[PDB]
C-alpha cells in the first residue's frame, strides 16, 4: 500500500462503505451517477451473456478507482457488474461532486485517467488473446499472467498459484469441465502440476 | 470551438495518404495526435500479421493518448489511415503543460477512453461468446442495423468486403467465404458479390 496529500484529500469528500466478500457492488444497467474508490480489498469486474454466462475482465485492487466510465456523459448505465473478491472498503462520491474537486485539483482526474489508460491497453490484448488464441493457448497464457503476479509463490520447479477451474472458466470464456480437460492435457504435456485447486507453473 | 483550435495551435498538423500507417505497434510513445480530418483503423495483429481492428477512429478523435501517463511505454496497436487524413500532433509533455492551463482538455480526451474503454469490453464479451461463426453473424446483423445500411426487399443490403469481415472477427477473408456460403446455405443471407442481404 501507498496515500498521499492527494488522496486523503478525496477520500475526505467520500463516504466509507463496507461490503463483505461476494457481495455486488454495482450492477450492470444501474444508472451510473457516482465514482467509487477502493481504500481496500479486491472486486471482479464482469459481464454476462443471453445465457447468463459470466465472463471476468477485470480484478481491481486497493487503489483503484471504479464505477468512473459514467463520469464523462450524463445519463448512461453502469456497463459491468462488480463483485467483492473480499471484505472491501470503498470510499464513494457522487459525480457532481468529483467534478467539483476536479476543478479544484486536476491531478485526481489525471490519476483517474491513468487507470483507464491501463485498463484500455489490458483489454486491447485480451481482445487479442480472445481473438487470436484457441481455448488451450488462452488458458496457458492465463496461467502464465498468474504466475507473475504479485501473488504468486515461489516453488521447487517454477512458480505457484491458486485458482478453481471456474474462474479460469470465466477468464477465458469456458465451461470448469473444458477447463479441467485443458488443464489436465498441459499437465500430460509437463508444463504444469495441478493440486486441486493450486498450480505449479514451470518455467 | 475554442479549447479545440487553443489546443490545435500548440500543434504541427500534416497529411497522411490513405493505407499509410501513422502509429506502430513497439514504438516509443512519447506523442499525442488528434484527428482534425479523416478516418484511421485501430488494429492488432497475431504472431503471424493476421489482423484485427480494434476501433476506428475519426475527425475529433485523439489517438496515441495510451502512452501518456507513464513515460517509457510503447504503442499498444497500429494504427492506419483508412481515407486520406490530417492529423495534429503535439508532445506529450506539451500536453501536459495544456492540461495545467485548463483542464478541460483532459476532460475531453478522457470521455473518448471512457466511451473506448466501454465499446472494447463488449468486444470482449462477443468474443468470449461467440465462434467465428456466431461473430460473422452478428457482425452483419449489426452492419445491417447502421444508418447506412439500404432498404432491401427481402431484408437489409449492407456493403463490406469478405477482408472487412475478416478484420473486424478476427479471421481470414478465407474463412469469411466459407462462412458467407454456409450462412447463405442456411437462407439466412445473400452474398451477391456486390451487396450482402441479411433476410429479415
Ligand atoms: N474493461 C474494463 N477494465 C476495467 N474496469 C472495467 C472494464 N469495464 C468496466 N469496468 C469497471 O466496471 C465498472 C462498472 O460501471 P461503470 O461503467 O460506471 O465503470 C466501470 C469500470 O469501473
Ligand atoms: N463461451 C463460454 N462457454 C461456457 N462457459 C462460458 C463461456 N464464456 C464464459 N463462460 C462462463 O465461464 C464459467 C466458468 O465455469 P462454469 O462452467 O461453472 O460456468 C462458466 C460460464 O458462466
Ligand atoms: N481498444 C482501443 N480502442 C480505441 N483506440 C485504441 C484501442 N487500443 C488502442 N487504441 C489506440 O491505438 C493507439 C496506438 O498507440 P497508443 O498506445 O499510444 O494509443 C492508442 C490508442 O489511441
Amino acid at each position: 500500500p501507498q496515500t498521499d496529500p492527494t488522496l486523503e484529500w478525496f477520500l475526505s469528500h467520500c463516504h466509507i462503505h463496507k461490503y463483505p466478500s461476494k457481495s455486488t457492488l454495482i450492477h450492470q444497467g444501474e444508472k451510473a451517477e457516482t465514482l467509487y474508490y477502493i481504500v481496500k480489498g479486491s472486486v471482479a469486474v464482469l459481464i454476462k451473456d443471453e445465457e447468463g454466462k459470466e465472463m471476468i475482465l477485470f480484478y481491481l485492487n486497493q487503489g483503484d478507482f471504479i464505477g468512473e466510465l459514467g463520469l464523462f456523459e450524463e445519463g448512461q448505465e453502469r456497463s459491468a457488474w462488480v463483485r467483492a473478491k473480499t471484505a472491501c472498503e470503498v470510499a464513494e462520491i457522487s459525480y457532481k461532486k468529483f467534478r467539483q474537486l476536479i476543478q479544484v485539483n486536476p491531478d485526481i482526474l489525471m490519476r483517474l485517467s491513468a487507470q483507464m489508460a491501463r485498463r484500455l491497453q489490458v483489454t486491447s490484448e485480451k481482445v487479442g488473446n480472445l481473438a487470436f488464441l484457441d481455448v488451450t493457448g488462452r488458458i496457458a497464457q492465463t496461467l502464465l499472467n498468474l504466475a507473475k503476479q504479485p501473488d504468486a509463490m515461489t516453488h521447487p520447479d517454477g512458480m505457484q498459484i491458486k485458482i478453481t477451474r471456474q474462474e479460469i472458466g470465466q477468464i477465458v470464456g469456458c465451461s470448469r469441465e473444458t477447463v479441467g480437460r485443458i488443464l489436465k492435457m498441459l499437465e500430460d504435456q509437463n508444463l504444469i502440476s495441478a493440486h486441486g485447486k493450486t498450480i505449479v507453473v514451470y518455467g
